[PDB]
């Protein structure tokens, strides 16, 4: 087992926040204090997935789905299946609160797409601009919905976190250049993740490894 496999997440201010990395970690978390953060869990190649995105990563078999029509009897069959598979994965991490965090915001209707309508796709920071989502979560911290863009995660496992704001200091300067401004303070072997709409954040060398400049894309664009 990695000993950066979870990164606890915590709310400390309008727009701040704090993590901490599984082995840095100086007490045993109650269930509680698992079931309040915001819990990201490291994927095969160093993607950092939030809980009800890491659920739903779970798939269900073709011939299971067609056969299926209902609906809210619709949402309990599909959970047992994937239930079995994350419980299993929560045990051999010593997580204790597994609470998943899909419940949707029930006052938020979609359109004829199954999707979230423009009017209301977007989070507002104070200071930041707003910043645009996927889905409408009902714990919107627990779910991922809430995090900065950058999160920096040194080779001591120590987690930094980061917003972009239209004419920052790298207004017009490139992902390359705050990458090695992040090595040089922290240690080479520094990690940096991107955050996807979703949630997820991406390790910046997955990202590059897929496309190259998709970093510089993702970096660009939290700043407009």
């Amino acid at each position: 087992r990695r000993t950066d496999e979870y990164i606890l997440v915590r709310q400390t201010g309008q727009d701040k926040f704090a993590g901490t990395t599984k082995c840095n970690l100086d007490h045993l978390p109650t269930k509680a204090e698992f079931n309040a953060s915001c819990r990201l869990y490291r994927d095969g190649v160093g993607n950092y997935y939030p809980p009800p995105l890491a659920f739903e990563r779970i798939d269900l078999p073709e011939q299971l789905a067609a056969q299926l029509l209902e609906p809210r009897e619709q949402s309990k069959q599909c959970f047992q299946y994937k239930l079995e598979v994350w419980n299993r994965a929560h045990a051999e991490m010593g997580i204790t609160g597994t609470d998943i965090f899909y419940q949707t915001d029930k006052n938020i209707k979609l359109d004829r797409n199954y999707k979230l309508r423009p009017e209301d796709r977007y989070i507002q920071t104070e200071k930041y601009g707003r910043r645009e989502i996927q889905k409408r979560y009902e714990h919107q911290f627990q779910a991922g919905s809430l995090l900065p863009d950058i999160l920096i995660k040194t080779p001591q496992n120590d987690i930094h976190f980061s917003y972009r704001f239209a004419g920052d200091a790298y207004a017009n300067k490139r992902f390359e250049e705050f990458e090695r401004a992040i090595k040089t303070k922290y240690g080479s072997d520094t990690e940096i993740k991107l955050k996807s709409k979703s949630g997820i954040m991406h390790d910046s060398k997955y990202l590059e490894s897929w496309e190259r400049g998709s970093a510089d894309i993702r970096f660009a664009e939290f700043a407009g």
